[PDB]
């Protein structure tokens, strides 16, 4: 049972909505950040960054951010100080971003899949467990520490 | 044309030798950021960060990430002030990442494609222009300005 956040343009609106209800049907609770309906003209930014923003102050909590590629939206999402948006283009993708990131939202395009792909997509993010191995954690930790300064670590 | 910023972990190392090689021949002049050999222990975010300030910095360049899945080194990539690192897993989406997005950096994943495939996603990424068209900009726009100064944008 996870709190899912949900952010998306024109775009990705009419996808968010369908997984909306199939978070219902199995079992989670879908927050909708926006767009609340669909506006032709409207602008990713604010409704990812909500998203994020949300999911990052709600730990335990997921997102799921959508837009025609996601590219926009992920982009958008990453910007929000703690927070770690995969684009995720199929199952294996999803379960990765997950296992190896532990990134609490994924970017998903609406243009990109057919509804059934895109809820298995959906289904693998919310199900998938973040695997805790010390070299996620010492990864993640590196890039917290450079959000933390903005001070670029040495390379090898 | 043109400077091409690459940076790689273990998993994307072979990948991005291809690729540098695969520039060269294009007529592009790839600058490896790192890994600079196969270390299997080696940890994305340094070469990721120093790729993208590199590539913010360097006027007219772009950049390219690469790992498993490409989204640690994304999500690292667009922790770097002023950068826009979409995942490109297609010709399309490294297309639209320019075209819309005007992304001067891509993760791919080199564990996702055939070399074929990757440099296919490659071509596309550094001849698709960045449209200017009004709209992209101005959500560009939007996420620089939240960049600055951390205020959400207001949702509609
Ligand atoms: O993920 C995406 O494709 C992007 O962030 C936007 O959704 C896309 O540029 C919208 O394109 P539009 O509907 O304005 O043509
Ligand atoms: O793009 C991705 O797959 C990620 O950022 C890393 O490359 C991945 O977690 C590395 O996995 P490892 O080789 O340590 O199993």
């Amino acid at each position: 049972g996870m709190r899912v956040y949900l952010g998306a343009d024109h775009a990705g609106y009419e996808l968010k909505q369908r997984i909306i209800e199939h978070l219902k049907q199995t079992g989670h609770e879908p927050i909708d950040c926006g767009a609340l309906r669909y506006d032709a003209d409207d602008d990713y930014p604010a409704f990812c960054i909500a998203a994020a923003t949300r999911t990052v102050a709600d730990p335990g909590s997921l997102g799921i951010v959508l837009g025609g590629s996601g590219n926009g939206e992920q982009i958008a999402a990453n910007k929000v100080p703690g927070a770690r948006c995969a684009l995720a283009w199929s199952v294996q993708t999803a379960a990765l971003a997950r296992e190896h990131n532990n990134a609490q939202l994924i970017g998903i395009g609406g243009r990109m899949h057919t509804v059934a792909e895109a809820l298995a997509i959906v289904d693998a993010f919310v199900t998938t467990p973040w695997s805790k191995a010390q070299r996620h954690q010492r990864r993640i930790d590196i890039l917290a520490e450079y959000e933390r300064t903005h001070e670029a670590p040495p390379v090898p």
